[PDB]
C-alpha cells in the first residue's frame, strides 16, 4: 500500500497500531446533511442550506496522533456550490457537528467566504485569503507546540491558532447545496511540501 508507506514516511514516531491515522472522513460522525463517496474522501453537502442552523460537519476516523510531531492534511474544492460556506479544520470529539468548524468549544476553522479564522468562536478574526472551486487547503498542526497554520494552493498563512488542546480531529463542513471537498490524508503527494517543512521547523525552532 503506497498509503501506508507514505504515512510511515511522513510519521515514523506514530505507532499505527496504538494510534491509526485519520484516512479518510468518518462514515458514522457526521451531521446527516452530510454526504459521503470517493472511499469516503469526498464531502458533499445535502441539506438545504437556508441559513447557518444547516452547517454540517463531518470528523475523520480517528484523532491526531501527538507523535506525529507535525501533521498534516489538505483539501481540494470540488465546487463552492452556492455560496462556498465551506470551513476547514479541527474538533474534539464531542464537537457538534450542526456547526462549521471553529464556531463551538474546541473546535477550530478556517472559511472559505470571508477567509476568516475561528478559535472556538462564533465570531471570526481577519486570517487570510478567501477560498473557492478549484483551490487547495491545507491543514498543519504542530502537536508539539499545539499551534495550526494553513495552507492556500501550496503556499502557508502563518499561524492561525495556538494552545490547542489535545487529541483533535481532522474536520470539514459545509453549509449551500453544491458545496463539494476531497480531502487528501496523504493517499497522494501534497501541494505543500511538508516533508521539507518539518526539516525547516526543526531547523529554525528556538
Amino acid at each position: 500500500q503506497e498509503l501506508s508507506r507514505r504515512l510511515q514516511r511522513l510519521y515514523p514516531a506514530v505507532n499505527q497500531h496504538e494510534t491509526p491515522l485519520p484516512r479518510s472522513w468518518s462514515p458514522k460522525d457526521k451531521y446527516n446533511y452530510i454526504g459521503l463517496s470517493q472511499g469516503n474522501l469526498r464531502v458533499h453537502y445535502k441539506g438545504h442550506g437556508k441559513n447557518h442552523k444547516d452547517a454540517a460537519s463531518v470528523r475523520a476516523t480517528h484523532p491526531i496522533p501527538a507523535a506525529c510531531g507535525i501533521y498534516y492534511f489538505e483539501v481540494k474544492i470540488v465546487s463552492k456550490g452556492r455560496d462556498g460556506y465551506m470551513g476547514i479544520g479541527l474538533s474534539a470529539q464531542g464537537v457538534n457537528m450542526n456547526r462549521l468548524p471553529g464556531w463551538d468549544k474546541h473546535s477550530y476553522g478556517y472559511h472559505g467566504d470571508d477567509g476568516h479564522s475561528f478559535c472556538s468562536s462564533g465570531t471570526g478574526q481577519p486570517y487570510g485569503p478567501t477560498f473557492t472551486t478549484g483551490d487547495v487547503i491545507g491543514c498543519c498542526v504542530n502537536l508539539i507546540n499545539g499551534t495550526c497554520f494553513y495552507t492556500k494552493n501550496g503556499h502557508s498563512l502563518g499561524i492561525a491558532f495556538t494552545d490547542l488542546p489535545a487529541n483533535l480531529y481532522p474536520t470539514v463542513g459545509l453549509q449551500t447545496p453544491g458545496e463539494i471537498v476531497d480531502a487528501n490524508f496523504g493517499q497522494q503527494p501534497f501541494l505543500f511540501d511538508i516533508e521539507d517543512y518539518m526539516r525547516e521547523w526543526r531547523a529554525k525552532v528556538q
